[PDB]
């Protein structure tokens, strides 16, 4: 049998899907530790490795298996289901089996993604720095029409600080903050200037090694929400910009309070597909 996790009843993307776009011919890359290539629910197409003696195919860690059938685990009888389940996926191994990686390493990562003509990059990741090299990799992609999508950061809120981290403050990249089950802010998702939307991040049920699923919380879990809403809202209107893309996002997100603790509030993909 197959589950449905909350999340993918909250953003709306089941009635997406049962209009039947479901993200195909959409291209996917996940930049993180890896994909199970082998997961029963998942088919990643293609991809590649900037981490040394590490292959893309293989996920040690377990988060980018995750990450990716938060994006897109299949559907049919068995596991769970993605919010784009037709994607094709790109398993970009930019951290090794311990969750950490170069940032140059990253870098390669969305400079390859760029390159081979991907229409969405997820990174589920970040750090309290930044670096010149890692902005313009982001700027390029973006310029060059990709939908860049980015964990806002797990560092929370202590009076007016903001704690987003890198790659999600910059501009060219959507920061995705945490709301659980009840549509609640995650004590955990962090808030600044730069939080843009908020996506399930709390309990998040998905694909994971060795041929099995398991829960996990984080805005890692959240971004993939709104990758893959990004791709239904582009196998639904191919022809969009990555900024229309981004804007259908936030501009018919459900307000759940200030920007800066929120952004424009949780995703809603059935109204930014409209
Ligand atoms: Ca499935
Ligand atoms: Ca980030």
């Amino acid at each position: 049998a197959q589950t449905v996790p909350y999340g993918i009843p909250l953003i709306k993307a089941d009635k997406v899907q049962a209009q039947g776009f479901k993200g195909a011919n959409v291209k996917v890359a996940v930049l993180d530790t890896g994909i199970q290539a082998s997961h029963p629910d998942l088919n990643v197409v293609g991809g590649a490795s900037f981490v040394a003696g590490e292959a893309y195919n293989t996920d040690g860690n377990g988060h980018g298996t995750h990450v990716a059938g938060t994006v897109a685990a299949l559907d049919n009888t068995t596991g769970v289901l993605g919010v784009a389940p037709s994607v094709s996926l790109y398993a970009v191994k930019v951290l090794n089996s311990s969750g950490s990686g170069s940032y140059s390493g990253i870098v390669s990562g969305i400079e390859w993604a760029t390159t081979n003509g991907m229409d969405v990059i997820n990174m589920s990741l970040g750090g309290a720095s930044g670096s010149t090299a890692m902005k313009q990799a982001v700027d390029n992609a973006y310029a060059r029409g990709v939908v860049v999508v980015a964990a806002a950061g797990n560092s929370g809120n202590s009076g007016s600080t903001n704690t987003i981290g890198y790659p999600a403050k910059y501009d060219s990249v959507i920061a995705v903050g945490a709301v659980d089950s009840n549509s609640n802010r995650a004590s955990f998702s962090s808030v600044g200037a730069e939080l843009e939307v908020m996506a399930p991040g709390a309990g998040v049920y998905s694909t994971y090694p060795t041929n099995t699923y398991a829960t996990l919380n984080g805005t890692s879990m959240a971004s993939p929400h709104v990758a893959g809403a990004a791709a239904l809202i582009l196998s639904k209107h191919p022809n969009l910009s990555a900024s229309q893309v981004r804007n259908r996002l936030s501009s018919t997100a459900t307000y759940l309070g200030s920007s800066f603790y929120y952004g424009k509030g949780l995703i809603n993909v059935e109204a930014a597909a409209q």
